[PDB]
């Protein structure tokens, strides 16, 4: 049965966080919005196959918003992970299957690096290390633009408009808010500080994806550095998020990789 | 521009449409599989213009290189094509290119590289197939006109700017029309199991392998792992399929740079 509810963390994150399962643990890290309702249906699928699967929203996204605005402001994966360590710690996880996009995969990466001791293996998807167009001026204009054109970026990334849309209104009245906190603090210090490097990529094991529909420029180089490292590299259905746009086909992967590494 | 525009019969009996441009070192544009030379009609002025000698033409069986042999527009290969194109060079007196090619075109590149190194100063491949998406799983199976109204609605969408491919002109739109059907039944089935892809097929001259920048991930993610576990220069272009015809002026600029490495 699925768990809802909040931890304050020693950070001072006040965070909404939720649990479904029982079995190896398996961490659903959101994407830059931070929005963890994203990963409802698939959550459910996961679960059942035996792991314990939790999942929450991020420091000052919906409903992790209370907290301080360090937490929120130049963002890394570093810095996200160490966030995710504590919480981790209060949440008594020990080790687990890391999923993480965007944002989020660089915060898988900095776990994979910097606390592989706490990372069965680690599924980045789409890690930024070069920005697209759309975001270059994101951080610089007023809030009510920045939410109408991150709204429409994010649906036009989506793999799916229709499952998009469903996400529910809730949902959405809570991106909204999210997207000019995010654009402050995530896409100008993310891409600089991602942990691609040959040293941060072979202390655990890494399954890296890319969308199969993303436009091909876009996450090249997460191809190439993958690549070249001798790390497993593949596509998933759909484009930036594939937990939305393609449920089952997601919790099928997440699944399978994970299993490939019980003992 | 001072473009020659003539036809010559090879020893294969293919009666090729060919145009040239340009004085110095030799460049080499290989159609796609609609195998229409005339998307190269303005960056093939731009690259001439850069101090190069530009060749193309149209492919066997296509537009104005239709009198062929039906072998030579059927169960095609990039090794088949290549063999074709070798027997034209040295009709044409060109003796070392740098090469160009998308798709069937790249596949033909590659051979080249590997089988005729000797011919080649540089190869320039772009989206070489391996795996064809779902919309050409069974184009071969349909009839001419179906085959002609589906590709070119394919064509187009995935021509990286739609007004552009338009602006080619009716005559040249004609000509596709016609070509559709006779790339479908020949090409499709056979050009991706053949790619020339192996190990030994890519270390004997320079490579420079790219993507259209807007085509999908997994259509040619498999090029990009390939050049990049074999350390094979890997990048994009603007565009899609067609960057010569999207994106003259970028895919213009790409052809002399790159070329331009590997001069004596
Ligand atoms: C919010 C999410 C998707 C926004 C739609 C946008 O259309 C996605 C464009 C791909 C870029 C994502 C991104 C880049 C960056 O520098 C930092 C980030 O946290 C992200 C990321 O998390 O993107
Ligand atoms: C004709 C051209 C583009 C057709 C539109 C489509 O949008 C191109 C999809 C990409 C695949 C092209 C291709 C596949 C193949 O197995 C053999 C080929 O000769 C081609 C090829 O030459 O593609």
């Amino acid at each position: 049965t699925r768990t809802r509810g909040y931890v304050t963390t020693k950070d001072g994150i006040k965070w909404y966080y939720e649990q479904e399962g029982s079995g190896p643990d398996v961490v659903l890290i959101p994407d830059g919005l931070g929005e963890c309702q994203m990963f409802d249906k698939p959550m459910s699928l996961i679960a059942s196959n035996g792991f314990r699967v939790t999942t929450f929203d991020m420091p000052g996204m919906s409903r992790s918003s209370d907290a301080p605005p360090e937490t929120y402001q130049d963002i890394t994966g570093r810095k996200l992970a160490g966030y995710i360590i504590t919480l981790l710690d209060t949440l008594d996880i020990k080790i687990a299957s890391v999923w993480g996009c965007a944002s989020g995969a660089s915060t898988v990466l900095a776990l994979c690096s910097d606390y592989p001791e706490r990372v069965r293996n680690g599924m980045p998807h789409e890690v930024p290390t070069e920005n697209p167009d759309i975001l270059l001026h994101i951080h610089e204009v007023d809030p009510a633009t920045i939410s109408q054109e991150m709204a429409a970026n994010s649906r036009a990334y989506s793999g799916n408009v229709e499952a998009w849309d469903a996400l529910g209104p809730e949902v959405h009245a809570r991106l909204h808010d999210n997207y000019p906190r995010w654009a402050y603090g995530y896409p100008r210090t993310i891409p600089p500080s991602a942990p691609v490097k040959t040293e941060d990529l072979h202390k655990v094991p890494i399954d890296w994806t890319v969308g199969a529909s993303t436009p091909t420029k876009l996450f090249f180089e997460n191809i190439v550095i993958a690549a070249r490292e001798g790390i497993n590299i593949g596509t998933l259905p759909g484009n930036h998020f594939p937990y939305v746009s393609h449920p089952e086909e997601f919790a099928k992967y997440v699944v399978e990789t994970s299993r490939k590494y019980l003992k």
